[PDB]
């Protein structure tokens, strides 16, 4: 009546082959970006482009990285499961947990002024709150438990979707025009990235698909290097256009207040 | 070259006796409490008394126990991790990660007008995610790593405090006179039930000390009421003292903005 494990990491893998070259590189390159981008909006800091989100996403996305690299399988890196069997990579959804509320506040905070905040900014950060949650949860357990999670969380992140799309039409009608551009792309980054997310959970052993831990973590760089660091690109680069209009107008932003929108569409 | 788990809930235990009396009525207690109070607040709501955060805070605590009170070691509300052989609450810690934040919102919108949220705000809920995040590794996880974990939380704890105590002070000298009773009774039950959670991780199967489950869940049964409910209580208390004064003055509250505070303590 023995038990053996077989989680991940454990029995040893020859890890030979162009995708485990191609991964290892990702992870290298994903770490160096973040780091450089960190020291790049230190140094941005004081000139009021740079706020504190991006600089904390990059470090947390640094240590991510690294953690990874070096102690991709050693707890609480990894956390194993045994009735399950399963091994849930909590060094990411940790991040995850870190960050997309942090993302979503600079996303509500993307010129940097006071009183610009709402409950609805509030009710999004729950809302993505729960929907990292209930996809950890799936991510723990198995069979009917988790498609039930993962259905809930779908539900807060369809809610997360909608508050995020009101924010960018907000930021579209209400910034500069000299950054209407740069607030679609922003937006692209934002959906193009996250959308991977719940796919990959879908295809890998989390889930119900058989990818291998190397391609999934391949995706996950991606949508990483998407969602993280060209979405906090962007964000640096429309205070840039903010604090270039704000000279140009004696300093202060078109203001727009109490109105309405998103008719339709 | 066998393995035993040996995991709470898996060896049958003869639950009996005084204590498991007690921790069962308890349960019950509070969820029968957490209940109650949701439908009060529900129907309180269109009084503006009763936000949403508190109708949140009383539903996803009724869930809390009610899989507590039926399944609290089946999985996933037991995440039992192998090669540390620990069990982790993790239905405990998802209710923390969803309240904890909304309760700090309800902190940061006592009165509930617009405008009156700042950047520390959303600094507050960083703080908080990552004591949490960690005080979950921490449970996790074994030796020197949970320590450390532990410690960082304890940091992020310590920040989150210190934030809350400002926001406490900003209310006491913001809010109607008839007002400032209530806020220093709160305030204490924010310290006096928070204060609690720490502790019993130190005490319990998580950390490095030996409650049983039966005594840190009631530990943590009576903290809930303390952080939860009565804090519930005295919002809406607070919110319908607020009320009656807009009432006796035209609607509008005293007016106090661009000002200090903190000096000394
Ligand atoms: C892979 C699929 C996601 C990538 C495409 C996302 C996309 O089109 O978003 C950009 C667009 C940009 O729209 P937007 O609202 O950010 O830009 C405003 C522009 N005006 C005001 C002129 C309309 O966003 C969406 O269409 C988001 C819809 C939800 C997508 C997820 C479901
Ligand atoms: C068990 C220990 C915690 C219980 C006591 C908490 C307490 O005294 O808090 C109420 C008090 C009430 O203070 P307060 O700042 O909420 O009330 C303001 C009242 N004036 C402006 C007149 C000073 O809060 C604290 O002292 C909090 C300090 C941090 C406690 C945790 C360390
Ligand atoms: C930096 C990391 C980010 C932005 C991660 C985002 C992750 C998601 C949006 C995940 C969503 C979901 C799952 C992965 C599974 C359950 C269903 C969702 C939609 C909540
Ligand atoms: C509704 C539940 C609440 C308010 C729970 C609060 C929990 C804490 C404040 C916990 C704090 C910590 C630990 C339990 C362990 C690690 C250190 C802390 C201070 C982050």
């Amino acid at each position: 009546s023995c038990y053996v494990a077989d989680f991940l990491g454990m029995h040893h893998e020859s890890h030979e082959g162009a995708l485990y070259s191609v991964y290892k590189s990702l992870e290298w390159g994903c770490f160096l970006i973040s780091i450089g981008l960190f020291v790049f909006y230190l140094q941005q800091y004081r000139k009021k482009t740079a706020g504190w989100e991006v600089i904390y996403i990059a470090f947390i996305e640094s240590f991510k990285y690294i953690f990874e690299i070096f102690w991709p399988h050693n707890n609480p890196a990894q956390l194993n499961i045994y009735g399950v069997n399963k091994s849930v990579p909590w060094v990411r959804y940790m991040e995850w947990m870190i960050t997309c509320p942090v993302i979503l506040m600079a996303l509500s905070n993307i010129s940097g002024e006071e009183g610009e905040y709402t409950h609805r900014s509030m009710q999004l950060l729950a809302t993505d709150q729960g929907a990292i949650l209930c996809a950890i949860t799936a991510a723990a357990s198995e069979g009917a438990i988790s498609a039930v999670f993962y259905a809930i969380g779908v539900c807060y992140g369809i809610c997360t979707f909608y508050f995020c799309l009101q924010i960018y039409i907000e930021a579209y009608f209400t910034l500069p025009e000299t950054c209407h551009s740069a607030v679609k792309w922003m937006a692209v980054i934002f959906y193009a990235g996250w959308l991977c997310y719940p796919c990959f959970f879908l295809a890998g052993s989390e889930g119900w698909g058989n990818l291998s831990y190397e391609g999934s973590a391949i995706g996950h760089c991606i949508a990483d290097l998407l969602s993280k660091n060209a979405w906090g690109v962007m964000h640096w680069w429309i205070r840039c256009q903010l604090e270039e209009y704000k000279h140009t107008h004696n300093g202060q932003l078109p203001h727009y207040s109490l109105e309405t929108r998103a008719k339709m569409r």
